[PDB]
């Protein structure tokens, strides 16, 4: 509370992402004055056009206070969250957003799987799992919405985009990817659901899950999908 609100506000409004993040964390611990600065920043930046990590971090930091008035104000002003909930198939992404805004990552993971089957159409909806060719033909827009929500509500630590970047970093070697994202530990495949880490202590890329029971083809088709380069992920 001895921190300088004028200077922290300026740090948030400057263009350095790394300095924005430290300012946001400090401001959120500075009562009405700091929280008011954060609320004004949201008001000036929402709805997003492109995903902006700092804006997601402001929203989620404020939600995570779990204080009545701020929660009420965020829900009234941003009833669908901070990012347009767009779909090439008219799908409803609000339940996914709500789970993510509550930091209920396990529910969000379950919803994401249901939505991908819905997106793939009647065959996938009935069998409740995907073929790699269905993934290849997903519309980019829906994948962008889904990924943006995961990324914005996890400080950039979750999302298929995050997994893709780690997969590229590993030379596209899936056997190196699994330990990096916590899906295998040496010889031990992480058991679903109890072995997974349903919070932000999880490794980067841990969520959303892609079951490996039917092999890696779905994951590879997802990571190679044109959406990522199209939207700058
Ligand atoms: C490679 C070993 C591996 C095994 C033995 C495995 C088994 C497995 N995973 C399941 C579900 C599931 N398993 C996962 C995810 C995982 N589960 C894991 O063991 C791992 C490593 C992940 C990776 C994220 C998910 C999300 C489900 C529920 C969705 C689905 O049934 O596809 C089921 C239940 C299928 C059913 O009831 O119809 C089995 C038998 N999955 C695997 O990937």
């Amino acid at each position: 509370m001895s921190d300088n609100l004028t200077e922290l506000s300026q740090q948030l409004h400057d263009a350095s992402e790394k300095k924005q993040l430290t300012a946001i964390a400090a401001l959120a611990e500075m009562g009405e004055g700091g929280q008011g600065i954060l609320l004004d920043y949201l008001a000036k930046n929402v709805p997003l056009e492109k995903p902006v990590l700092a804006v997601g971090n402001v929203y989620q930091t404020l939600r995570n206070l779990e204080q009545e008035t701020i929660t009420t104000q965020l829900q009234r002003n941003y009833p669908t969250g901070i990012f347009p909930l767009q779909s090439a198939q008219g799908i409803d992404y609000l339940p996914l957003q709500e789970a993510l805004g509550s930091q209920d990552f396990e529910t969000a993971d379950e919803i994401t799987r249901d939505k991908l089957c819905e997106l793939a159409g009647p065959g996938a909806s009935q069998r409740q799992w995907l073929y790699f060719t269905e993934v290849e033909k997903f519309p980019a827009l829906d994948l962008h919405t889904i990924n943006a929500l995961w990324w914005l509500h996890s400080n950039g630590n979750f999302g298929f985009s995050v997994q893709r970047r780690l997969w590229l970093a590993s030379g596209k070697e899936f056997t190196k990817l699994w330990p990096k994202i916590g899906w295998k530990s040496g010889n031990v495949w992480t058991r679903w659901p109890k072995g997974f880490t349903w919070d932000l202590s999880a490794p980067q890329g841990h969520l959303p899950l892609l079951n490996q029971l039917r092999g890696v083809r779905v994951a590879e088709s997802l990571y190679r999908h044109p959406v990522w380069s199209q939207y700058g992920w």
